[PDB]
């Protein structure tokens, strides 16, 4: 039978699959969602292409060109701050939306995984694996 | 109460932790235990630094770096390949020793947290975790 860390690796695994198949239902490549999260977690300040790229841990070119793709889509938007300089990217009302679309994807997984179990058992499964966690922690 | 998504995030986080913990006992890193592990498995035939880039997912100075140190301990060797002069790497028995060690605290790490649980609670868990694991797939 298999051990409890194939079973977590396995798992973490596919809901990161999952996760990023139904994204690409909205045509969002995984770092394209990455960088729309950054962008909205963070919003409030000027953001720049090198912000992205030092947080993303990507080049240039690749932010660039995740950018551009974006901008096409009209899911962000980019003006001039340093004028000339610097260029800052924000969201527009459809890249927020996207991004909420995203959290009702993790939302939604969720659900799936508590409705395999009847409440009764969902309470002993989540105290089980809190114990689990706990011994690890300790 | 937490998610199940996050309980799942929180147990993989905490077990790589520990084994990181216990690695460091032998002064392995994650990378390191990973790249013994990886090239005991292929090691009956040739593997290049490239091949284990790819298997950590890590490009950069970080693979290089842990092989020269893998390599300075003599756990594993480098040499020139006939068929492609990129050199391969090979275990030698030091390297393999640890590799064995690594699976036994492993193992011992299963153990551990099954302990944690019954007989009863225990099955049912890997059952309710096979559940869910099937219909992520």
């Amino acid at each position: 039978e298999f051990t409890y860390s194939y079973l977590f690796r396995m798992i973490s695994h596919e809901m990161k699959q999952k996760a990023d198949q139904k994204l690409e239902q909205f045509d969002i490549t995984n770092e394209q969602g990455h960088t729309l999260g950054y962008l909205y977690a963070h919003q409030q300040d000027g953001l720049t292409q090198n912000d992205i790229a030092k947080a993303l841990q990507r080049t240039g070119p690749t932010v660039s060109n995740l950018l551009r793709n974006l901008e096409r889509k009209k899911l962000i938007y980019r003006y001039v701050d340093q004028d000339t300089r610097r260029k800052n990217i924000g969201l527009t009302t459809s890249g927020i939306k996207l991004v909420e679309v995203f959290t009702s994807i993790f939302d939604e997984m969720e659900q799936t995984l508590v409705s395999q179990l009847s409440e009764e058992e969902n309470e002993q499964m989540k105290a089980n694996l809190t114990k689990m966690l706990s011994s690890l922690q300790h």
